[PDB]
């Protein structure tokens, strides 16, 4: 039964709400992105309207086989009505597709919904700027002081030189890269970029790709994965057993496999900086793990709620735990005292 987190009051909208089957009284229901958390029970057979972006909805079409006329993608930083009610839609910069939600309620009142985000600095020259919102609904995901790690920017650094090193030392080294949803793309294809090639990987991963409106993707892709040294495979499959048998797979045409696993946060972030990383080796073998985050570290998010200003926050990740829950009120209580709003 939709839990109250996921209703939009004084609309007949849900957000990220497909596993409770028909839920009562929803016109409409909404989609901040393509992760199996978010989009749980859609299929073909989904024959509500459903709200997304573009790139959301290529996926919708082509993964899931949602039919046409129940695809509704809407562009981005664009005042649209949907059933009486005016929306925007802004980058939540997650994941390719995702996206925040601005709902302008018939009564005045203005509710931001986060979906999965990461706070960053651009998005307050964004139209969030030019009003005041009422009600905050936020992805909660580190919402505790512990959780610091370093810019996108910096770890695609390191992934950039340690690949090229390795790749340069011995070129017959095959990089690997993990992956399970969309999102961390930029770490493969900046990989890919700096090393001259192509990007190989299985043909269900490579229509996903298709779907993401990048520039160019034909020359950056390939199932062939003879001609290509970054490749990509599922993350239940970046261990020695798994590398080994890949590597016995290529067929006598790589020495040696350098792997990335885009982790999000872990422990090791505590003690440990980005230019101090070390992999695990065994063999010809080595797998790093890189602390490559999609979601607002504590700070980030700290700095965005109070630039914002919200008159009321609804967390929408760990809340089913009172210790959670409780945990999080007074940070959020600490940085109204810091600010006075
Ligand atoms: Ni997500």
């Amino acid at each position: 039964t939709c839990p109250f987190y996921k209703k939009i009051p004084g609309t007949g909208f849900t957000v990220d709400a497909f596993q409770y089957g028909v839920v009562e009284g929803c016109t409409a229901y909404f989609l901040t992105h393509f992760h199996s958390d978010h989009y749980a029970g859609l299929s073909k057979h989904f024959t509500f309207p459903v709200y997304c972006s573009e790139i959301t909805g290529n996926l919708l079409k082509n993964k899931l086989h949602v039919q046409e006329q129940y695809i509704h993608p809407l562009p981005l930083d664009t005042e649209c009505i949907v059933n009486g009610v005016k929306v925007v839609l802004l980058d939540a910069n997650h994941c390719p597709g995702a996206v925040m939600i601005l709902f302008y309620l018939p009564n005045g009142t203005v509710i931001l919904h986060t979906g999965d985000f990461r706070a960053d600095p651009s998005m307050e020259r964004s139209l969030l700027a030019d009003q005041k919102v009422h009600m905050l609904y936020l992805d909660t995901t580190y919402c505790s002081p512990e959780y610091t790690f370093p810019s996108q920017q910096e770890v695609i650094r390191f992934a950039i030189n340690t690949a090229f090193e390795a790749v340069t030392l011995n070129p017959h080294a095959l990089v690997v890269c993990g992956t399970y949803s969309i999102g961390k793309e930029k770490v493969f294809l900046a990989i890919a970029d700096v090393l001259g090639s192509k990007v190989g990987m299985s043909q269900e991963k490579y229509k996903t790709l298709q779907c993401l409106n990048i520039p160019e993707i034909n020359s950056l892709i390939t199932t062939d994965m003879c001609s290509s040294l970054v490749h990509l495979l599922p993350m239940m499959q970046i261990n020695f057993k798994g590398l080994q048998s890949h590597l016995k797979k290529c067929g006598g045409k790589y020495n040696q496999i350098l792997a990335f696993r885009p982790t999000g946060w872990t422990h090791s972030n505590k003690f440990t900086r980005i230019a101090d990383v070390i992999p695990q080796t065994k063999g010809n073998i080595s797998i790093y793990g890189i602390p490559y985050s999609e979601h607002s570290s504590y700070l980030e998010m700290k700095r965005f709620v109070q630039w914002l200003k919200p008159q009321k926050i609804i967390p929408t990740v760990n809340v089913g735990t009172w210790k959670s829950r409780s945990t999080m009120e007074k940070y959020f209580r600490e940085w109204k005292l810091e600010a006075g709003y």
